[PDB]
This record gives structure tokens, C-alpha cells and sequence, in this order.
């Protein structure tokens, strides 16, 4: 290529094998219930899997982007016991959704799909069990 085209890394990591299962009841209900209503969502499909740099177009993404995030990968840590509890799985979110507004200008359409998802989450969030 002529031009920069970009290249991508390894998906994030979703599985730890030294950890202990430890089940709790906020993150059943994350994947249960927070992650199924953001997975539905009209806006989320941009947010599923990783974002590819080369196929979107996004060249310079993984310069930019230091800590990617995608919700395919918060659903597959929360599936595979990865958190120790909610707080790590909200970071996750947290990150998901700060990276998109650290690459796209603040009034671009992906924006406004990121803001409204991350609105939907916190409500959501505000009915974690005790
Ligand atoms: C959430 C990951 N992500 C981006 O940050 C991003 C920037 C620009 C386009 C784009 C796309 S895209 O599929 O190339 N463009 C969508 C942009 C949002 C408007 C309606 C759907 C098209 C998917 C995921 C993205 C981006």
C-alpha cells in the first residue's frame, strides 16, 4: 500500500486460568441481565467485537487506542470468571466507551451511539443486587 492502511492486535485476553471461580451475585446479574439489554440495543453493533483498523478504515486506531475494548470481549471475561467483581467489569465498560470518545471527534454520529449506550449502562448499573 501507498498509503497507511493500518494493522491490529490480539483481541484482548478473556480468560484466566490462575483465578479462582468465584460467582457472584452482581455478576450474574451483569451478564445476565446489563450486558443481554446493551448487547440489544439499536446502537450497540459498532461496540460487539473489536474494532478492525484496517477494514473501518481507521489507520492510525492502535496508535491512538492504547487499552482496546469491545463488548464481545466483556461478554466472553464475564462468561469465563475473569472479574473479581462488578467495579473491574464497569472499568471495562468505562474503557469501551472513553476509547471511543478519545478517537472520534465529539460530534460524530459514533459518538452520539456511544453516549447513548453508556447512558442505558448506567442506568442499568444502578440496579446491581447487594
Ligand atoms: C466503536 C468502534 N468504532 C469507532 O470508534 C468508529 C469510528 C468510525 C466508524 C466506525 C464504525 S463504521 O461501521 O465504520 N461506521 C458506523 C459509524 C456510526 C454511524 C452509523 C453506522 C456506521 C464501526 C465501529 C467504530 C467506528
Amino acid at each position: 500500500h501507498l498509503v497507511p492502511r493500518g494493522s491490529n492486535p490480539p483481541p484482548p485476553e478473556t480468560s484466566n486460568p490462575n483465578k479462582p471461580k468465584r460467582q457472584t451475585n452482581q455478576l450474574q446479574y451483569l451478564l445476565r441481565v446489563v450486558l443481554k439489554t446493551l448487547w440489544k440495543h439499536q446502537f450497540a453493533w459498532p461496540f460487539q467485537q473489536p474494532v478492525d483498523a484496517v477494514k473501518l478504515n481507521l489507520p492510525d486506531y492502535y496508535k491512538i487506542i492504547k487499552t482496546p475494548m469491545d463488548m464481545g470481549t466483556i461478554k466472553k471475561r464475564l462468561e469465563n470468571n475473569y472479574y473479581w467483581n462488578a467495579q473491574e467489569c464497569i472499568q471495562d465498560f468505562n474503557t469501551m466507551f472513553t476509547n471511543c470518545y478519545i478517537y472520534n471527534k465529539p460530534g460524530d454520529d459514533i459518538v452520539l451511539m456511544a453516549e447513548a449506550l453508556e447512558k442505558l449502562f448506567l442506568q442499568k448499573i444502578n440496579e446491581l443486587p447487594t
